[PDB]
């Protein structure tokens, strides 16, 4: 179960965040820590496509090779806070699992600049019990977390030392599929 009402960044710049480009997860923190593996690869694209607010997601477990993509349509709750319904797709956007009620995530941008961001999600997926997930993002898949985003982690009353890095997993990403999936 989730327990946090994450606070959106004051002055969040939606057009900059949702610019159609790719964000990589470099570090994450799951408050129900055994809900997710200790080794993982994740990235997203975020943008407006034909007037609709979208995300394209990519998950990869580098040990099991479990892979999945999703396309999300986001509804606005308040600036920097969204509710997203998702459909699982192949990398070309063909639907594998349709949008369903009960399958959604909240998405809150707690901090962002041009290069880095801190987000919170609460995933809901059928009768699974999932928790609060925080993720440090960067535009550069190899960027170490800088002071701006680490300070934001502190300002959320979290400890960056507890976040798990994705950097030693040899993660490789298909940016082209993420960008094209925004349209799907
Ligand atoms: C960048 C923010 C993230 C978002 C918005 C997000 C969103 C989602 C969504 C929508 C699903 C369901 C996909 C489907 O069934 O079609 C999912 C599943 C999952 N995510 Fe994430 N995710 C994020 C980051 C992460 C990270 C960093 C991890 C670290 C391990 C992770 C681990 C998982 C796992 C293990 C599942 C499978 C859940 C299950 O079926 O039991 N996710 N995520
Ligand atoms: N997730
Ligand atoms: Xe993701």
């Amino acid at each position: 179960a989730c327990t946090k009402n994450a606070i959106a960044q004051t002055g969040f710049n939606k057009d900059k965040y949702f610019n159609g480009d790719v964000w990589y997860v470099t570090d994450y923190l799951d408050l129900e820590p055994d809900d997710v593996p200790k080794r993982y690869c994740a990235a997203l694209a975020a943008g407006t496509a034909s007037g609709k607010l979208k995300e394209a997601l990519y998950h990869y477990d580098p040990k099991t090779q479990d892979t999945f993509y999703d396309v999300s349509e986001l509804q606005v709750e308040s600036l920097g806070k969204y509710t997203a319904n998702f459909k699982k797709v192949d990398k070309n956007g063909n639907v594998k699992v349709a949008v369903t009620a009960g399958n959604y995530y909240t998405f809150t941008v707690m901090y962002a600049d041009d290069s880095s961001a801190l987000i919170h999600t609460c995933l809901h997926k059928g009768n699974k019990d999932l928790g609060d997930l925080y993720a440090v993002l960067n535009r550069n898949k190899d960027a170490a977390a800088g002071d701006k985003v680490k300070s934001a982690v502190s300002a959320a009353t979290l400890e960056f030392s507890k976040f798990i890095s994705t950097k030693e997993n040899n993660c490789a990403y298909d940016n082209d599929s993420l960008k094209s999936l925004l349209t799907k």
